[PDB]
């Protein structure tokens, strides 16, 4: 009850009651918070609400203070001083953009961009209450229980009548009864479940609607500059192999934190994995989002670093399979991999932060208060995909929003920019390059004279709101019997519902640009679906076409992007 302001961070007994996050404010912040919106419960040791008996007076405007004690303007004692009076809230120790903040909804982009534009204990105060917001708001859905059991793959759900159905995709990962995590893709469902367990009729699935904890630690700590490179002991025997990186990894090591822009195949967790080898006594504890992003940085380390000097922490609640070459939760180890959300609380030398596009604000706090290191590295690209905002619905979220880090990267530009694109063929980096990266990013392989495309708008078909194109997946069948070397081709859509039609005619491994982003194909056939905002997304259609490191088939609904895309077109 008695805290810091979260605006001028004057101490004060008041914390708003309307607020879901209840934040601490003080008396000159607490009243122009009142006066300027809906908010009008306020909370002490004692919520300022009418002392009477039996009366429902709540708002701070309409309450005065008899001696000690708090009644309206209908209860007040003869001398009685109002709550809200020159500027100030009643209390103890006597904001537009916070006002913004504690009232939306968070279903428009500009909630996003107040969010990360604001001032830095705002963009904790916007993070805790958006995460709050977006747990409440998995409560508004249904119950799916187990009607039926066709098959080890295959079964049949019954909904809760009333309450809306959440989106079936990967991305909704549920909580069975605690029979484990279950997933869905399309009468007949396919069901996933991250525990193996007889498919039972009867038993139900929940979301997974987890407590949103106080946000403490910065997004980002407060910038240093060193005069030399500070706690980190570096070699002189640095790998030729690395030597690209040196100038990079000196700046990693006179500077706090850095932020690395590397573009697809640019080298990002080779300059990662390369840090190690640069600063070889130094604790690396390796950090991102996901299991997969987690596990390319194992990968790479598996190549370069000991194996007996590094650790996979995984959490006792294990979700799904990953890395299992490394000691699994030996924290003391020098090289540590794992989640944001599995982060123990302990310190390092360096702490890398790797695919920051798909970082929230909360992510970036999060690694602030479980790791207290002496430099922290930021890795990944703002044109590639952010983590998706469930809430939000109108409008687009731009890079420069994405997160705080993000932010930086597109507005005073990274410190480190990895130029040269080794993946991909030529076509492709010549396409990206002027698409998302003002001609910055250069292309090492030659053009591969593999990269096609076709304008085919087809047919746009409906799985509730995921979307089918036959048309479009009929093409490709056409095109893989003329050009059989493409049978060991991924197909890559927008769509789950796409790549679940495409899976079943073309028997190619599958896989959406959202989940295909961090991983490489030597062949790849994407088809666009629709003319959608989502599938005509530039950092989406970045991520599509920077899979391929061979060849490229691109079926086109949108002009725009057809027309930009430097490939060979095809014809009917
Ligand atoms: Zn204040
Ligand atoms: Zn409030
Ligand atoms: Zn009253």
């Amino acid at each position: 009850a008695v805290g810091a302001c979260v605006l001028c961070n004057s101490q004060t007994s008041l914390r708003c009651g309307a607020c879901i996050r209840r934040p601490f404010l003080c008396c000159k912040c607490c009243y122009d918070h009142v006066i300027s919106t809906s908010h009008k419960l306020v909370l002490s040791v004692n919520p300022y609400v009418c002392n009477a008996p039996g009366c429902d007076v709540t708002d701070v405007t309409q309450l005065y203070l008899g001696g000690m004690s708090y009644y309206c303007k209908s209860h007040k004692p003869p001398i009685s001083f109002p709550l809200c009076a020159n500027g100030q809230v009643f209390g103890l120790y006597k904001v537009t953009d916070f006002n913004a903040i504690a009232t939306c909804d968070w279903t428009n982009a500009g909630d996003y961009i107040l969010a990360n534009t604001c001032t830095e204990r705002l963009k904790l105060f916007a993070a805790e209450t958006l995460k709050a917001t977006e747990e409440t708001f998995k409560l508004s859905y249904g119950i799916a229980t187990v009607r039926e059991v066709l098959s080890d793959r295959e079964l049949h759900l019954s909904w809760e009548v009333g309450k809306p159905r959440p989106p079936l995709n990967r991305n909704y990962v549920f909580t069975g009864y605690q029979i484990g995590e279950y997933t869905f893709e399309k009468d007949a469902v396919v069901y996933r479940g991250t525990t193996t367990y007889k498919l039972n009729v009867g038993d139900y699935f929940v979301l997974t609607s987890h407590t949103v904890m106080p946000l403490s630690a910065p997004t980002l700590v407060p910038q240093e500059h060193y005069v030399r490179i500070t706690g980190l002991y570096p070699t002189l025997n640095i790998s030729d192999e690395f030597s690209s990186n040196v100038a990079n990894y000196q700046k990693v090591g006179m500077q706090k934190y850095s932020t690395l822009q590397g573009p697809p195949g640019t080298g990002k967790s080779h300059f990662a994995i390369g840090l190690a080898l640069y600063y070889p006594s130094a604790r690396i504890v390796y950090t991102a989002c996901s299991h997969a992003a987690v596990d390319a940085l194992c990968e790479k380390a598996l190549k370069y670093l000991p194996i007996d000097k590094c650790s996979r922490i995984i959490p006792a609640r294990a979700r799904v399979e990953c890395f299992d070459k490394f000691k699994v939760n030996s924290t003391l180890e020098q090289y540590v991999f794992c989640t944001v959300n599995a982060l123990p609380e302990t310190t390092a030398d360096i702490v890398v932060f790797d695919e920051i596009s798909m970082a929230t604000n909360y992510d970036l706090s999060v690694v602030n208060a479980r790791l207290r290191a002496k430099h922290y590295v930021y890795i990944g690209d703002p044109a590639q995909l952010p983590a998706p905002r469930t809430l939000l619905t109108k409008g687009t979220l731009e890079p420069e929003y994405f997160n705080s880090v993000c932010r930086l990267m597109k507005t005073i530009g990274p410190d480190m920019f990895l130029g040269t694109c080794r993946r991909c063929p030529a076509e492709i980096v010549d396409t990206v390059s002027a698409l998302v990266y003002d001609n910055k990013l250069k292309a090492h392989k030659d053009k591969s004279a593999q990269c096609f495309k076709m304008f085919y708008k087809g047919v746009i078909t409906h799985d509730v709101s995921s979307a089918i194109n036959r048309p479009q997946i009929g093409v490709v069948r056409e095109f893989l019997t003329r050009n059989p070397a493409w049978r060991k081709a991924v197909f890559i859509s927008p769509y789950n519902s796409q790549n679940a039609v495409a899976s079943k005619i073309l028997g190619l491994p599958t896989q959406t640009v959202d989940s295909s982003q961090g991983s490489e194909y030597d062949y790849v056939i994407f088809t666009q679906t629709t003319e959608t905002a989502h599938s005509c997304n530039v950092n989406r259609f970045n991520v599509a076409i920077t899979r391929a490191k061979v060849g490229i088939l691109c079926i086109m609904s949108d002009r725009d992007l057809y027309d930009k895309l430097q490939f060979t077109s095809l014809e009917i």
